[PDB]
């Protein structure tokens, strides 16, 4: 968590989607 704080979870949200389908 640098300067993406929120959209920085939601971004890496979709990451997690992926590898937890």
């Amino acid at each position: 968590n640098v300067e993406y704080t929120f959209t920085g979870i939601y971004t890496f949200e979709s990451l997690i989607k992926i590898l937890a389908r």
